[PDB]
């Protein structure tokens, strides 16, 4: 889409115009944003589940619809296959959505039990309107790529358990790298543009881009 | 990428030179070839496992290495990250490969449906015959795409459980469609080039190509 091309433009921008370096940029930031902390791929039966930094649980179903359980664990936002948003308590759900609500609770409680948080990025205070949802995702043999409505871009790698997140804060683009020890380092794209980067963050930046294209 | 580019050349070939139609080409061929009957994605822990029509079980590990278990469940083929082939029994496996061997058996035993008496149990001829393996795969919210050693090309869709397989038996290109009700129909690409096809098989061919690109 237009969102995907925008992120890919700036990611490529920073990539072939950045110096060669020894280490990751020393200028790092202490802010919190929205990102995927836990994820679950059950696409062969139901769909793709993810948990956000504010503890929102979402499901991108195979039929195309979105379902989100809010941090209060009571309220459900449901966007259908064409985009009609319905908001209703999860406890008493219309009998059209019960099947989907059940699966949504199932994802929400698989993640908390079996799965572990992926980074020490500070839990976020929540609100932006409209609310974030996953517009598309794709998986290769090397990495998991997720792109959201608001343009936040995340790629998870399997073996290293390393991650890259590209977000928009105020007027800047941020790149956050999450290393082998689940630890957050956040840069500005501008600073990474002029100051270069490490060998293994640049390899991961190169790969994240190939997934977008 | 040479393999992918070959399939993409002829598939785009047939796609941009085919009429628009209402129905499927009637001139069909009846043969069977090698394709994936079972697949299992555990990429964040092990890798991607698959079972072939000839009862070979393969694992594409996240690191890029391939490991194949022969139909007899006795012999292990190990192709290294770019193609160094190692062959050894699973019972007697070099202790360099165990971690990888164990995982291959784990997939092999997931592949195992519940055991039901019956015959004939699959058996191997040559203990050293280079069987095709997965070169790379990609998954979207709609489909799984797999590209193999010999250039065999397969796209599985989730909700429909519908499949497309592009093969080269020689040295012509075949497209096999396996529809919503489990029925295989195999055409020649030349036939699909000149006569067009159904509305959404053309839509499924279009999606398969976009996944390659
Ligand atoms: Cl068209
Ligand atoms: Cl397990």
């Amino acid at each position: 889409g237009s969102v995907a091309d925008t992120v890919a433009r700036v990611l490529r921008g920073c990539l072939e115009n950045m110096p060669e370096a020894d280490c990751i940029p020393k200028e790092q930031l202490s802010t919190s944003f929205q990102w995927v902390t836990k994820w679950v791929d059950y696409s062969n039966k139901y769909g793709f589940g993810y948990q956000l930094s504010d503890h929102t649980v979402g499901v991108l179903f195979n039929n195309g619809a979105h379902m989100s359980l809010l941090p209060d664990k009571k309220t459900v936002h449901y966007y259908a296959e064409l985009g009609q948003c319905s908001v209703f308590p999860a406890t008493d759900a219309p009998e059209q959505f019960i099947s989907q609500v059940t699966v949504l609770k199932y994802f929400s409680h698989y993640m908390e039990e079996n799965l572990m948080d992926g980074g020490d990025l500070p839990s976020v205070t929540d609100i932006r309107r409209p609310r974030l949802y996953l517009l598309q995702w794709l998986k290769s043999d090397k990495a998991l790529m997720m792109l959201f409505n608001d343009g936040t871009f995340q790629v998870n790698f399997y073996h290293d358990h390393t991650k890259i997140i590209i977000c928009s804060q105020n007027e800047e683009y941020l790149l956050t790298y999450i290393n082998e020890d689940r630890i957050s380092t956040t840069f500005r794209l501008t600073t990474l543009l002029m100051s270069g980067c490490s060998s293994e963050l640049k390899n991961r930046m190169e790969y994240a881009l190939n997934m977008l294209l």
